[PDB]
This record gives structure tokens, C-alpha cells and sequence, in this order.
């Protein structure tokens, strides 16, 4: 199929080699390759979209990225740099590139009016967030955005009417020390990021975000961070049990994923557990993704071109999805 | 389906009356219902038994269980008397009840010891423990068995030729405080359950602990804890970067799913969801199983009886894989 | 789920009430009800919808119909007896029944005016046809629709913009003796109803019916009469090999699963095969149905009720699929 | 995957020019190369197998063959001659190379005594045969084997403990005439061939065969011939009102797929269908089948080598259910 979007695709400051080789280090074979490929923006990247009929993608920023940094100050200035550099970088190819905004999420105040900023000014996307924002003295704080203090933010959001993206991140500090640091093979795909991600999410739920703002879309990538596979489960649960004892969201799980949540094909090229999730997600809440580089254009494409599923839900899934919730023309 | 067989099934102490009743506050909307039926052994549970064609069922000891005990003294204490209570109640009924070991395991040495008594002097078909062993001072740290420090236990595991069921716990502690406290209504089933497990099972995974014991059956509760979703994931990124990477697990993650681990049933009657594991993890090592008594019988055996697959399949998680794995004799209904 | 839209459903003329009693005595486990509910337009039935969530339903001839009758003028009557009768018999619930156009096939054009008669007159929202039309002098013959001579006809559909609801019809004549009259427990719901729709929707796209008619839907029950099991096979042999050879029809098969063709429920309650389907086929293809009386209610609405998928996709083929489809009114009352 | 079992594989006799064009004129889009390959039985055939991972390939005779043939005596000395030429032509490659029987259906007691001869006198790991005998004096009649005629033939078959490969035909004669002729682009894979499978499978089921015959195993291609997608309506209608009507086979149609019947991969290489019949018929009861040369080995063993399905149904049906319904003998990378 070709004209698909892809929307899990990150890039690198060139000035950053220390930190691209460490977390090649951790997630690639080819660090040399993969810094040249997470660094270009216009040159290998579009030839690999022309190869795998990739029409758009829209860029993010890498993880850790923003969300490692604890210092509030040199935080927001890095999500600036970043902002300003991709703007800049991608301006030749509108009908190939966007770009998710890099936020500093230390402050909802701030957060929300950089949001704004490369929104408006830019044509951004929306948001793309590597979970929660390290803080904290010595960066050992979490800062989860399901709290009340997060309203003013996420009125911004539905504001705009952009999506925001919740990207997984390592673990670190003193949770890393405790649960993962003698199983570090499980730290990444393997385990760690969904464990991430699902906390976060499942927080926004059960906290209220949803009910507060109706309007929000957040999109999680991996089919979904292992929360599909228990949809039959948390369901059960949450409807027989929490809420009878005290769970006050106001709408069942399933509810939550037909109107507000997404999931993408990002590094899970698995046609069993798509079709799982065509059952339990929907193809009209399924979007395709890649996360280039980390995963390759060959692997994504070849598995998606040759998905052999009904054409209307391929055709969704491919690009139509996006196109209708990223509000993209013609690329 | 008659003579099915269930093995993630709960009993508690009836001297925990406060332990009871505060687990039954958190996880049960009728906490007298549940209290007295998480303490009969022999009555209402082979009644259920009875009503909806349960043959046989292995009996455990409630969460967080012995795990919670940060005290070794404490904890190898209860679980001696647990083994020898429950040793007792079900000796009248050898063709409907069996019962897991419940362990201390803040000692490998001492965990085998009491796996052995029990295995030899009762009968017991295996192992269930509650994730990790509390331990510290206050509580706050964990013991995980993926280390080679665990070898002289899962050798006697694997001597005595029993499975171990790998249940999960609540979370506690510094842990409790930064990630649930915040999201609490996430803890037990609907998240925070599913995500220790996977972390204790895949950590035995890449730490060795299949490759050191080859023999070693560890059983999951709830389709797997995640864990199936992810199984092409997990994969591609085993065999394709973190081996690369210096990740030394002798097999694929899909070869120990076929040669150690096994998936239960249990609280995830999902009809969706087991045919999905069909493919991933394949019927000759799924377990049908049910989580009384926090899940009850009738939501669990109606959905069972009813589904509508293959009747190889059916017969094999029902009953005749868990015949094969626990090498039950002839119990209630076994045969046909 | 409330307000399900249900389009398999018949009635019975009332005159041939011994007749029906008859034969639902060879083919129904409880003649006299069949009988009775086969027969019924605004009692029983609408009762059976108030207590099992169904808010409309759209009624057609029993089959065999008038698809079984071989003289070309007692056919035209009899189709223009029906819909002029079930016409009046539903006038007073306009929230809750529709119906389907009766037709007698064996003139295209014939066919085209009674279409276009009863749909402009009494708001029909389209055709429901048994199949092949018998023919000949013994009514030996068969008349497919996919010919040349068809072409009339189909236009009139497009202009009028309604479905084409492809139904079974028993096997017949010399067909019957050679084939099922040695296994006749297969004729029906088994096999044979499933294998004359098949020939005929595929004969449809084969010959181009939806190319010369692209705005066409045709509508098949049973989720779609085997052919989803095939797909990739269907599609690999047309694309592959088949249309190398000579087959002319411009899309695949997929495409015109897409474009022209649905499928529906109708009597094939199988979360199995409609998790199938959602991926060979998708939820924007699949309605709702009953095949009422044959099927009863509970069985049907207890299953699409349970079904535990997402809540996107079970309203779609619930009801919202339908009400694009058949431009169905809105409904300012609920009975359920 | 090494060490694949394929056995629904076809060949043809070298001088049968026209018979083999006019068959390949239907279903192959290079009539030469597909000639050539039908024809060859251990050149190109067994790089083919080394080229894609397969050990060993059970070879049977194309369709329609015998089946088309409705005088007795030429369709009797037609089976004779394939059972004799095909196990001369695989003698020098037993670790590669098994052959189903090839049998005139026009009598139970014949078709009986040429099986037992060539499982016998070859080794032939059962018998293959394309669906319905023509008879008749045009051959316009069709011989079914669900009649209580063939307890004979299938007490001889159960006596060999070989299984019965009930393989598709074309439609012919009147029946041909009336439903297929215009629609021709349906023969064949499209749909004609699982019509008439299916109608004879479940003949077998409902008119008893299964109970007069316990142990008899029956092989169906194309993952079941439709049959699989409505097992649940099947199932339904057998049990809840056939059998009150008069309905009369012993079990539920699911248990004679648990025991009496088995379904390939043949010609069907698709994830999706198979992972629906990992549900309805399961893992135990499926085997790997390619339906070469009408289909290509790239194709069936790409598709299956590149599955991402658990490993012991992977492994089961690949070859090792295969290894124990047919005692097969040790073959190339089979261990
Ligand atoms: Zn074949």
C-alpha cells in the first residue's frame, strides 16, 4: 500500500553523541548506523519512504529525550532547541514531514503555552511526551500528568484539538535499582516501556482525564502497551468490583478506547496481534507507525504491505486514520 | 465439560479474621461472602465443585500470603503451619482437592526443605508463591529467584518433578508510594498483579534459571500476565538485538513458552483472549483454572463449558493437560 | 445493546397456514410454534423484539417462496399478493417493521417494475430473493441472475438505491436427486443453503455484475455463506492465476467485499467466525440478524449482547451499519 | 522449518500430453513449466524440497484421473498403472520420496484388493482419491462412498491403519452443465472443488461412516473445505435439530474432527484462516500441504517457514503430526 503515515519516528540532535551512542548502546546492533539515521532528517529517511511507500511521517523527538532532565530550566531550553531545530529542519518537505512538539512537562503552565507556540507558529501536530518527567534534586521524582494541577494543560490540549502521544522512557533512579537493574535485559521493548506507558495511561483513566476532557486524544504506540490483552480483564474488574468499592471514572474501558484512546503498529509487526486488537480496539482506533530507527522501514512495510486483511480496514489503518485525526491534506 | 480441573484456588486462615477481611475489602464488594468462603475447605467449595463440573481442584494459599512476611522466623513459621492446616483439611477428600506448597522463600535452602517435606509427607503437586519475599528491616525490599543463589531450589523443584505457580502481590512499600498510590484503583487484577509477574517470570527467563534447570515448569496465572500480547515483540527484540547485545538465554522466548512456562486460565475468561494464546502459546500448555474464590465458579465454568472450540482442546486445558503436568490419579469425573 | 436492527426475518402467508405447519413439522423441533410465529407480524414478534433489545426489523417471504414457483403467472401473483399483504400487516408500527420486495424472477423487466412498485408505493427498503428461480416446464430449471439479460434489472436497484438480500432455497428436481437426496440431513443451515449462494454470488462477480453495476449491494446471511474462509484462496487463484487465464471482472475480491457485498449474522452466533470475519471481511461490512423464526431471539441477541468486543465496532454491526445501508428513518420512540 | 511433510502432491503420466495440457489449460498460467513439473518426479521435485525446507513429500496421482474415467476396466487398469510407475519412479529415494494409492472407485471389493496390494507390495501410505467415480454410460453418474456398499472398502482401510485422502474433482456432465458452465471462472480452487469435498466429507459424517468405522481417518485439503467456518452452525443445527428430526450419526461433528478427520494447509496460505482453525479444528488434527506444482513451494513455504505461531503447533503441524498419522519412517532433517 502506498501513501501510508507513519507517526513514531524519531530523530536526534547532531550535537547530542555521547547520548545517541548510549542509547544505541542499549537498543541497537549498527550504533554508527543508527546515529546517521537518527540524526538525518531529509536525506536517507525520505529514500527509505520512497522505498516502502511511506508518504508522511510525522517526526518526534528521542527518548529519554526532555523527560530525562530534572534541572526544570535546562529542560525547557532543550525542548525549545528542539522545537526550533525540527521546525526548521523539515521546512523544505511539507508534503512528506511534520512534527509531534517536544515539551518540558515540569510545569503545566509552561508546558501548555510552548504547546501553543509551535502549534500555532509551527503547524505542529500535537505532542509526543516520553512518559512521565524525571524531577526531583537528584532526578529520582516522577511527575505523572493525571493530577488536577494538569487541567490547565490539557484544556490547551483539546484546545488546539491535537493529539498527544505518551512514548514510553527507561526506567531510572531507585525504581530502576530496585526492579530492573539485575534483569537489564527486560529494560526497553521487551518489558519495561509497556509497564510505563499502560501505569500512565490506565492513571489518566481512573484519575478523571478523560471525564475532564472529553475531547482529548492520546495515542499509545505498540498496539497499545499490553492494555488490549486485558481489556476482557480490567473490564471485569473495573465494572464488577472497583467501581461498586469506589472508582469514580465515568465510563467503562472500552468506552475510553472508542473515544479517546488510540493505539499504533509501532514496533509490533505482528499480524496475530493485530487481528487480536481488531477485535478488541477496532480498526477505526488502530494506526499504523513504525519507530524508525529503532526498528527499519523493511521489517514495518513489508509485514503492513503484505497484511492480507479487508481493504477498508487496511486502507484505515494505513492512512485514512491518520489523515482524518492529524487533520493532514493531500501529502 | 465434567472433571474439569482448576489450580489458582484460594484458601486463608480462619484465624486471620482482620487479614481476611482487609484483603476482602479491597477485592471483593461482598467481604462476608468472601471471608467465609475463602475459609471453607470441604462445604460450599466442593458444592461449587459439584454444580458446575469441577472434578478436582489444587488449593493455595491466599495472597500476599507467607510473601508478605518480612520476618524469616515469622514467615517459615506460617508456612509450615499453613502446610500441615491445609494437609489436614483436605485429607477426606484425596479424589476432589489437592494443595500446592506454601513457602517461605526468604532462604533457598530453607524453601527446599519444607518443598520436600511437603511434597513427600502430604502429597503436595507442587509450589505456589505469591511473587516476591518481602525482606529488610521494614519490609521494603524484594527477593527475586532468578538468581544462581536459587539453584538449590529449583534443583529440588525439578527432583521432585512438581510445578511452580508463580501468583502475584500487591505492591508495597517505596514502590507502593511512587508508581500506585496516586492510580491505587490500578492495583491487583486490572494492572499491577499482571506487571510483577511478568517482570519476575521474564526475569527468570534472561537471568537463566530455564537453562540452569531445563526441567523447571513455571505456571502463570491470567493468560500469561501480559506476556502473550508481546510474544513477537519480546522476540524480535531477544533474538535480534539484546543477544546481539550480549543477552546469553540459550533459547527463544517462544521455546521456553513450549518447554517451561505454562498459562492458566484463571480470572480472564476471555474468549477473545484464548483464542489469541491458541496461536501464541498453543493449547497443549494453557490450563484452565478459575481464582475462587475472588472469581466465582459460575462466571468462570459457564464461560468454559461454553466455548465453542475444538473439542481436543477443549479436553486438554480442561482437564487432561493439568492430569498430565500434576500426574493426578483417577479423581471425580477424570475419565471419558 | 438496545435498538438492533434484525433483516433476515420471515413470515408466511396466513392462507397457507397448514401448509407451513406442515413442513416446520420435517424441519423445526416445535412445529406448532414455528408455525404460529412464522405466521405472526405484530404480536409475538414484536414482543420477541420489546424483550430482547431489538428495535426494528426488516420482514421477507419464507423460502422457498416465490422463487420456488415455476409458472410464470402464478408467480407474479403470488409476489404481488405478499407484498401487497405484509404491506398492510405492518402499517401500524412504521418504529418497527420494515419489508423486503417479494419477487418473482423469472423476467427481468417483470421484475424490475413490481421492485420498483412496491418500493416507491410502500417505502420497501429492498429486495430479498431465494436464490435461483425455478423454471421449465417441471420446474427443473434454474434462472441465475448474473446473465446479460439481468442488466435491466439490476439498474432499476440502483436507481431506486436499495440492498439485494441473496437468500438460500432448498435444493430441487434432479440436483436434489443426484446430490442430497442420499444425505439429505445436509439441505439446509448444514450445507446446502450455504453452497447455492455461494454459486450465485460468485457467479455475480465473475460476470461482472458489480462492474456494470457498481453502485449495487447485495446482501449475503451466515456471515457471508463460507466464502470468507476462503478469501485468500479466492483471491489468490482470480489474481494469480484465473485472470491471466481469461477472468474479466476489473476488482478483487476483496474489492467488491468492500464496494458490494455484506454479510450478516443471520443464524451463525459464532464469536469464533465473527472474529474471523472482522478481519477477512470488517465491521463496517457485518450487520446484525436473527433468521427468525428458524433461530429464536434468545439465541441470537443473548450472543450479541455477551459479545465482548469493542464498543465502536458492536454498534456498527448492531444497528448504525444497517441504518446507513437500508437509509433507514430515524426512530423517535424506544420500545425496548 | 526443516524436515516438512507435504501430501497433497501431484503427478502426472508422461504420456498423457493432452490430458495433462488441457488440465494445466485450466489452472496454470505456464502451461510448459507446469507440465514439466507435474511430469518430474525426482529432479527438479527434489531440489524444490531442498531449496524450502521439506524432507519428504507424499505424491499422488492428479486430478481428476481416475475419477474421471467411467468405464471399470480402463479405470481399474489406469490405477494399476500409476501404482505400479509411481513406486518404480520414487524406489531410489525412500528417505524422500512415499506415494498414496491411486484406486478405481467403481467397486468397494476392487478398490479394496489394489489398496491393499500397493500399501503392501510399495509401502503407499494410504490411499488418494479425487471425490466422487464417474459411472454410467456417458459418465454422468457419480459414485459416493458414503453408501453402507463401501463397509468392505472401509473395513480393508481400517484393517491397513492407512488414512483416505478425499481429494476435489471438476464438476462434469449434467451437473456441470446446469450450475458451473456459466460461471466456468468458479472451477476448480475458486469454489467448485470445496463444494464437492464438503458434500461428501459430511456425507461420510451423517450417514454413519465414522460409526461403522471407528478408526478411520479421513484427510481433507484446503484447511476443511469450507467445513471449518461453520463448525458452530453445523454443530448447531446437527445437534439441536437434526438429530430430534432423525438425525442419526453417533457424535457431534466436532468429535469426529477430534478423531476421525484431519484438514492441510493445501493450496490455503493464509495466517488468518489458520489461526480461525487453530480455534475450530485445532493444532493436533492440521498438517502442512502445498498442492504441487499447482502451487509453488516458494509460496507455501515461505508463508508457512515465516509463521510466528507457538512452537509445538508450529513443529506438530509442520511435520511431526504427519511423522505419527502416516509411521513415517525416518527421512532428511525429519529429527
Ligand atoms: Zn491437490
Amino acid at each position: 500500500m502506498l501513501g501510508k503515515v507513519a507517526l513514531e519516528e524519531a530523530f536526534a540532535l547532531p550535537r547530542h553523541k555521547e547520548r545517541t551512542r548510549w542509547w544505541a548502546g542499549l537498543f541497537a546492533i549498527d550504533p554508527d548506523k543508527h546515529a546517521a539515521e537518527i540524526n538525518d532528517i531529509t536525506e536517507q529517511r525520505i529514500k527509505y519512504m520512497n522505498e516502502h511507500g511511506v508518504g508522511y511521517t510525522i517526526l518526534s523527538y528521542t527518548a529519554p529525550g526532555v523527560q530525562d532532565v530534572w534541572d526544570p530550566k535546562e529542560a525547557q531550553a532543550l525542548a525549545v532547541e528542539v522545537n526550533d531545530y525540527i521546525a526548521d529542519a523539515i521546512k523544505a518537505h511539507p508534503d512528506r514531514l511534520g512534527a509531534f512538539a517536544t515539551l518540558s512537562m515540569h510545569d503545566p503552565k509552561e508546558a501548555a503555552e510552548e504547546l501553543r507556540r509551535v502549534v500555532t507558529k509551527y503547524g505542529f501536530k500535537g505532542a509526543l511526551v516520553n512518559d512521565t518527567q524525571r524531577a526531583g534534586a537528584d532526578g529520582d521524582d516522577m511527575i505523572f500528568y493525571d493530577g488536577p494541577e494538569w487541567d490547565v494543560f490539557w484544556s490547551t490540549v483539546t484546545d488546539l484539538d491535537v493529539p498527544f502521544y505518551l512514548h514510553p522512557r527507561n526506567p531510572t533512579g531507585s525504581i530502576h535499582e530496585k526492579l530492573w537493574a539485575k534483569r537489564s535485559w527486560l529494560i526497553g521493548p521487551p518489558l519495561s516501556f509497556a509497564q510505563g506507558v499502560s501505569l500512565h495511561a490506565l492513571g489518566m483513566v481512573t484519575n478523571g482525564v478523560f471525564d475532564r476532557h472529553p475531547k482529548l486524544q492520546i495515542v499509545l504506540g505498540h498496539l497499545g502497551e499490553h492494555i488490549p490483552f486485558d481489556m476482557w480483564r480490567i473490564n471485569h474488574w473495573f465494572e464488577d468490583i472497583k467501581k461498586p468499592l469506589g472508582l469514580s471514572c465515568k465510563l467503562t474501558i472500552r468506552e475510553y478506547f472508542a473515544r479517546n484512546l488510540w493505539i499504533t503498529t509501532s514496533g509490533h509487526f505482528s499480524t496475530s496481534t493485530l487481528q487480536f486488537c481488531l477485535g478488541e480496539v477496532g480498526a477505526d482506533r488502530i494506526l499504523f507507525s513504525i519507530d524508525y530507527p529503532f526498528e527499519n522501514f523493511s521489517d514495518a512495510c513489508t509485514w503492513y504491505d503484505g497484511l492480507a486483511i479487508n481493504d477498508v480496514d487496511k486502507r484505515k489503518i494505513g492512512k485514512d486514520n491518520a489523515k482524518k485525526l492529524f487533520k493532514l491534506p493531500q501529502f
